[PDB]
């Protein structure tokens, strides 16, 4: 079941793609929202396509997301990222 | 407002991703993944208040009409997916 | 690669570049910094594009021609950070890509 | 520093894209690791490009589908699959060495 997993996805990419704009001492979390909002597309193209690579690829984007959620906590993207970074995890045990 | 053909992109990325999987019809799997791949840039510049979002949205409606045509579930998101992506790209 | 090989690298070059920026611009720039991460964006897109001869090359190179037009436009319009550089990399790509696109 | 690394990426991508086009014209396997690889690719090029946080694991990820799409392209004998294979390891072992 990914369907959760990739909703959160798609929810921290439109949090980070956000925060990145609304941002532009901020050059960290710019930083991570662009690598971060990346990550998750990259996690849904491969829960989309059932790669054998899903979880790896899962794993890292929790990683990703969990460094921009303590980043940017910017609240709201902070939020988004934690919970994607949950459901990444249980996506990549 | 941006939601709705977000969510048309996602629907129309899950199809194609699926039907290129399940293809592997050569038309089909190229435009497949040519699709998804430009709803993927799609949900980008809408989510990024892209000042190319419009003609992104363009050229992700024509790819999707084609899409559809030549996979004609996945050509039922395609044509979905255009149409609202026309009325974004207007 | 007979067609596409000198246009591919123009979009190669023109990434390099417009990531660079996005670098240097980042340690008044922040349309430079938006523009230089759509610009490597869609270059890549139309390298793909390009190399697996999708069926909407054409018009992915005329986007990208666009977005790289644009790019150079605003990079254009500052001094350091790579930005000139950048610029002209642009303008570059943006020509490789119209005939590309034609 | 990444050049070569890059480098090796760029040349990947192109091989990978390559025989992609050229399997659609038991390749499935080949079809599906040269898409993932192709893309992967791009990304670690982007990474490294900006300087990205990530860079490191993006490129360990980047080794990982690259070895498994030389595994499976070095299946065959034709559409460009052997070419494919030789620069998917050589990328592998470039990005070992910059994930480091």
């Amino acid at each position: 079941y990914s369907e959760a997993c990739i909703e959160a996805c798609i929810d921290c990419m439109k949090a980070c793609n956000h925060c990145f704009t609304k941002c532009l001492h901020l050059s960290g979390c710019i930083r991570l929202d662009r690598e971060c909002a990346d990550i998750c597309a990259l996690a849904v193209k491969a829960m989309q396509t059932d790669s054998p690579f899903m979880k790896e690829i899962c794993a890292l984007c929790a990683d990703i997301c969990e460094a921009c959620g303590t980043e940017c906590g910017c609240q709201a993207c902070a939020k988004a990222c934690f919970t994607c970074a949950e459901q990444c995890r249980s996506m990549a045990a």
